[PDB]
């Protein structure tokens, strides 16, 4: 219905559609976002279940692939990069061992930093009743997320040693998070300066940089 | 020097490094699990920091791979029937639409239910103070999980619908700890009815049920 390759369906403030929508712009691809009202509970109604049963976003439909419709923010990373990066400008090929690395990455982002980060973020700001003792478990498991992030990355430039991929790129919008809210402070910039370092030029990019200025806009 | 294809660092109870064991059983390969002992703290030693920097099991090493290294249960899973089961009994072959419907299914797995089925745990049996109000939310969240399982085993056979695959096989350690104590009573089963007995008929698969009789010895 509007002349682009895919939908994607998204929200304004959360993390996990702009971590999609970050690759989208480094591979060049077109798009429609899609951005779900949670509290009108867009993303819990028929119409959006029948796109993603679990009734979160991000979804991607790719209208240049029979509509094929594919949910969790990084399977659909791994999706666009496969097909649609055979240049290997932000990840590396299917079929090698570096790819298993890049994979290992992807599902520590996607299961160590997103979920726990997310708990803080729950617990300080949704959670009906002030608990600081789950507060500082969460905060806790941010910095120690970190602390894994800065042991690789004070001795390596990227992830998957050499190149800046998809891996690297995943891990953006919950640290951006970590900087402006989850924890007090400068904490994310001083007590992890490799990873700062690393985060500040990725949001660099010219594309990521596009996307946080859309981010920024549509807020 | 144990002449295995593969060494797995693992855990006798918790469910992570069980779901991998699952996935070399179904593929016949042969492997020396080291259990590591978490109250002498060797997940956290700097042996173990060399093979996982993240300091949490599984991790794979791969000996007929150059010691290629691996960790993230399901990004070990994925190398594991990338590589080893290109008959594809238990996966669907990398390079099609079904890979990443396969690849949705296991990110739903690593980020929405181990995550969370794992902070009701904590919140149940672990935080010094009990919490009435966080073990309700991650309790409901298990249920919320179950629904969406529910909501399309109801309507197909497997979750990658006509087959039986990893995707299905990574639910199972976690579902089992619902099954068991982190859901009271018969809540699972009697709640989940499509899930349950998708759950009950997965476990009762030769490879998987000589899986279980190992994590029952070692209990
Ligand atoms: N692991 C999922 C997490 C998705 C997620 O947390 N989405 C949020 C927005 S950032 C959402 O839809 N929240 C609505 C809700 O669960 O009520 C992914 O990476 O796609
Ligand atoms: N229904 C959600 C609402 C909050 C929510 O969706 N939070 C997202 C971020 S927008 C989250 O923590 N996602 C976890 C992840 O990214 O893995 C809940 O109860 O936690
Ligand atoms: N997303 C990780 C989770 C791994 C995980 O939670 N491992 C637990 C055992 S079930 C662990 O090593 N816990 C020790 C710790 O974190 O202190 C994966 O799927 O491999
Ligand atoms: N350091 C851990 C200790 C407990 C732990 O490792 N729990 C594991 C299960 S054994 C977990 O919840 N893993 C989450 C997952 O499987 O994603 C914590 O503070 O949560």
């Amino acid at each position: 219905s509007h002349g682009k390759q895919f939908t994607l369906y998204t929200h304004k403030g959360g993390p996990n559609g702009w971590k999609v929508t970050i690759v989208l712009e480094e591979l060049g691809l077109t798009y429609e976002s899609i951005f779900l009202d949670f509290q009108k509970g867009e993303h819990k109604a028929p119409e959006y279940l029948k796109v993603n049963p679990n009734g979160r976003i991000p979804a991607l439909i790719d209208h240049k692939n029979n509509d094929y419709t594919v949910w969790e923010s990084n399977a659909i990373i791994q999706y666009l990069v496969d097909k649609y990066d055979k240049d290997r400008k932000v990840s590396v090929a299917p079929g090698t061992n570096e790819y298993y690395t890049q994979l290992q990455w992807l599902y520590f982002q996607a299961s160590g930093q997103g979920p726990y980060y997310g708990q803080a973020a729950w617990f300080s700001v949704y959670h009906p009743e002030k608990v600081p003792s789950a507060i500082e478990r969460y905060r806790n498991e941010i910095k120690r997320v970190l602390g894994v992030l800065e042991s690789v990355l004070s001795k390596q430039e990227f992830l998957v040693d050499g190149k800046a991929t998809v891996a690297d790129f995943s891990f953006l919008p919950w640290n951006e998070g970590a900087a402006k809210f989850l924890l007090e402070g400068s904490q994310f910039e001083e007590e992890f300066p490799a990873t700062a370092k690393w985060h500040k030029k990725l949001l660099e990019r010219p594309a990521i940089a596009k996307v946080w200025e859309e981010r920024a806009k549509v807020s």
